[PDB]
């Protein structure tokens, strides 16, 4: 309630159409493949594993000669479900700020796409990031995506806050709905990388049907550039793109002191260089600050361990999803507590980041309407409406954030904020 | 912090001696194998995997007819280390409260041990649990264990709070020190089950030497009865023994709402029956209450999510380690906070368990001496001294806890508390 089977787009929806041709490459998507940006991971799925299905042809537009690469293939099973042949190809050492064309398939199944590598990492290098979370595959989900595509701000990459397909809401977590989501999202992710964050809907824990190990479907379908970041797990990693250093954290993985993620995270903080990448961005599914009734305080555990660091290294902004609505905080912190002093009230803090909740992509569960009352002072803006966001970096000191509602024009900003870098 | 290579017992120490005979079964240890208690998991390691090395012969003291079982074998690698053949045999459906003999090996390598299954689960069934945490393999570690063995209270099983071998403190986490620890602890774990709790020293995360996946050594050496508990992971599970229902949690695994462990834990709480097993015990490595300087507030994250439940289901007592010293709290809680009300002060709460910190088994890192000041009211007793503890269940309403320091006689109690069950005496 709402029932996924009643609100998600129909199986026959155009957006779920299978590309024609024998063994057509489908569910095509890419993501950054290296730490610097001249890398990419291209993913595509094929119903059969026959000669040719595992090859990518790519080439810069202003350089005729085309190179070919082979992917690594995998398949997985989940209850009575079996995947097709999933290919993942990691291409490195490309050129910065250059358009590339790549194609999959052969005969009349051949498909061509393109993408643009980001400019070399630098302090004043501008870049426009799209912001989406908890999209799923409902009719609202389609609207949200449509609006992002038409947004005059022209996003070059999407920072995704978690909860991709919501297929776990179907009987037996029907993995066929992961495939549909793959076809649906392809029109975007096939052209610009989506930087993944794992949400609780990617856990896919189902003892009832004998599936006790989490993230099996997600981990097999959406690889991450964790190794290049120094992480031995795909759920947590970091990349550098343009003037930003992005750290993606995992809400449902262990994160207390001494845990692998914690050790990786602290080391990563020390690798950050604000002189090269001014904008320090963090992604986590569950918000550390949320004043909505839904999932209220669920992020308290992580806030206890990580907030102190967010503030010490001066993260500029933190993006989260999970709560199906929108919210933006004031720069605040609650890191003075030691039990005895009883100091447990969030206070204005210019060394703290702005906290964003954008889990309103439109998944089947619907909007999270009820809010705590009255509005806490740490909250600057909160509205329950589907939409997407934009983080527009202009230079080392300015970046413009904005929220776009589906009721409004793709370019209309219902809320926005000009951020001043915390370091410059 | 002290150098492990300078304080841990020497490689040639008697306590590390390899049993004689061809392919001698070594590093023998057992733990409960089922949910009820009539189960056991026997583990032993053999340098070679030849016919016979994978068989256990076991029988009742009363019987003369001995049974035989085959184990499941595994080996693992860690950096430039390779394990021998590790065997794990899960024997089920034994008889309650009966002594059993079992033997491994052949020829003059043959070795015999014994253990005693617990009595059938019941409200007034008495039982004595030993308490140890962060023991490691130093000379103090040996003393601690010796004292437990001589303790007139006669513990029948050991609840272990985490951080077993501390071999990760040696160069490259030298897994050879896991083997030594296995021989050292054997004199006890081979006769009475140790109920494992995973500590940060079992994480064995070492990117520097290309080991990114945690718990590899621990998970391969010390199996857990998680499946019989409904858990798909060895780091978290529950068992019933005598009058107690024990829930073992994992501090370094995900534990927030919606996580596998969290879902397992909440379901497990609903399976608890205080009319069958009065004593609800919880084990976690990192203490939710600790007033020592070391690791101060490290357990705050878990307290935020789990404390509310500990109080609602009235856990009787919670045992932890991690802090190398001893501490016992008053029955308190801090579950009223909602941000806005600013209610963040621990307050006296008779519905809350007593929190115990016994990570003073004696590992190489030494004692955690500095304490926060002055002593917070939620703390009833705190002392930095090596030792072990005893949880003596007498009946559905009374259970006696006591702390034993290595400076004192195995039986001397430097601290103690008579607990009143929260369900039948509170
Ligand atoms: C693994 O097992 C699944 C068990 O749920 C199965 O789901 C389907 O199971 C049956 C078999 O097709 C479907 O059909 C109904 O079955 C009942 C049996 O009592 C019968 O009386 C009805 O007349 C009706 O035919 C179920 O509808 C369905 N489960 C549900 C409710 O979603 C999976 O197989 C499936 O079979 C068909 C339903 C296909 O259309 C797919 O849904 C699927 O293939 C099976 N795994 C797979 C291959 O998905
Ligand atoms: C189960 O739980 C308690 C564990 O020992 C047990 O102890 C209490 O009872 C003991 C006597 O039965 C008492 O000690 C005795 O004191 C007399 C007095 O002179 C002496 O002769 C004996 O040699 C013993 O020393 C313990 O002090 C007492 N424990 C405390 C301090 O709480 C419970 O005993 C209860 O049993 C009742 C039937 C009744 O005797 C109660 O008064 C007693 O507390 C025991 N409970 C049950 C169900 O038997
Ligand atoms: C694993 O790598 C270690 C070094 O990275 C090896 O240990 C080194 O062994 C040298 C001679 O064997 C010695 O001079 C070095 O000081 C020593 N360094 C260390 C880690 O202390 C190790 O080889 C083992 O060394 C010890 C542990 C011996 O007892 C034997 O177990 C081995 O010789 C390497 N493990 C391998 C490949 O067996
Ligand atoms: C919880 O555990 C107790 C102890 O095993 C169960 O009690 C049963 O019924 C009486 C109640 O006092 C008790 O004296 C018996 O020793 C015990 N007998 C059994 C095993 O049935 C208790 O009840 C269970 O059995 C009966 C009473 C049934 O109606 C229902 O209450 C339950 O199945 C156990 N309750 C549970 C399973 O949650
Ligand atoms: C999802 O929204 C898109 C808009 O981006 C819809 O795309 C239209 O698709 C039809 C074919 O079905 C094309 O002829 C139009 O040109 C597309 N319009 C746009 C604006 O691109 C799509 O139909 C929607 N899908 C569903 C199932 O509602
Ligand atoms: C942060 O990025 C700067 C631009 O790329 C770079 O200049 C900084 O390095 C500075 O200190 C050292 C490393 C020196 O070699 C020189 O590159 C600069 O003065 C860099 N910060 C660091 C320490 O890596
Ligand atoms: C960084 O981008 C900002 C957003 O477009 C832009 O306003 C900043 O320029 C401003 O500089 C200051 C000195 C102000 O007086 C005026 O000149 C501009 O608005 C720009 N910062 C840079 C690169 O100077
Ligand atoms: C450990 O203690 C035992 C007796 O408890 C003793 O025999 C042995 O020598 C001790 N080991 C060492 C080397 O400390
Ligand atoms: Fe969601
Ligand atoms: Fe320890
Ligand atoms: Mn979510
Ligand atoms: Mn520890």
């Amino acid at each position: 309630l709402p029932n996924a089977e009643d609100v998600d787009m129909p199986w026959d929806s155009d957006v779920f159409a299978v590309p024609s041709g024998y063994n057509a490459p489908q569910q095509v998507h890419i993501t950054q493949g290296d730490y610097e940006g001249r890398g990419v991971i291209i993913s595509w799925t094929t119903p059969y594993d026959k000669a040719g299905a595992n090859k990518v042809f790519y080439w810069s537009e202003n350089s005729k000669s085309q190179k070919r690469a082979m992917g690594t293939v995998v398949t997985y099973k989940y209850y009575n479900y079996t995947s097709a042949f999933i290919h993942h190809c990691t291409i490195k050492d490309l050129e910065y700020d250059t358009k590339y064309y790549y194609r999959l398939g052969f005969g009349d199944a051949k498909r061509q796409f393109w993408f643009v590598t980001p400019p070399k990492p630098g302090p004043d290098v501008p870049y426009v990031f799209g912001l989406i979370g908890d999209i799923g595959q409902t009719h609202d989900s389609n609207t949200t995506l449509t609006h992002y595509e038409q947004n005059s701000a022209k996003g070059q990459a999407v920072l995704f806050m978690g909860d991709l397909s919501y297929s776990n809401r179907w009987p037996n977590h029907d993995n066929n709905r992961w495939d549909t989501w793959g076809r649906f999202s392809e029109r975007s992710v096939a052209y610009q990388p989506w930087i993944w964050t794992a949400g609780n809907h990617e856990i896919d824990y189902a003892p009832d049907i004998g599936e006790y190990q989490p993230f099996v479907p997600f981990t097999n379908r959406y690889p991450t550039p964790h190794e290049a970041s120094g992480s031995g797990d795909p759920l947590w990693y970091a990349i550098k793109r343009a003037s930003a250093h992005i750290i993606v954290l995992s809400s449902y993985s262990g994160f207390v002191k001494y845990s692998p993620q914690y050790k990786w995270f602290t080391s990563e903080l020390e690798k950050v260089n604000r002189s090269e990448t001014p904008w320090l961005i963090v992604l986590v599914h569950a918000p550390l600050y949320n004043s909505y009734e839904a999932h209220y305080m669920e992020g308290e555990a992580m806030r206890a361990i990580f907030e102190p660091y967010f503030v010490y290294y001066k993260v500029d902004i933190v993006f989260s999803g999970h709560v199906h609505s929108y919210e933006r905080s004031e720069r605040v912190s609650n890191v003075a507590y030691n039990i005895v002093n009883a100091k447990c009230t969030p206070v204005s803090d210019e060394s703290a980041p702005v906290y964003i909740t954008i889990g309103d992509g439109g998944n089947s569960e619907g909007l999270a309407s009820e809010m705590t009352q009255p509005q806490p002072s740490y909250s600057a803006f909160r509205e329950a409406s589907f939409g997407h966001g934009i983080f527009d970096i202009k230079n080392r000191t300015h970046a413009h954030f904005s929220w776009h509602r589906n009721q409004d024009g793709a370019s209309v900003e219902a809320d926005s904020l000009w951020l001043l870098n915390r370091y410059w």
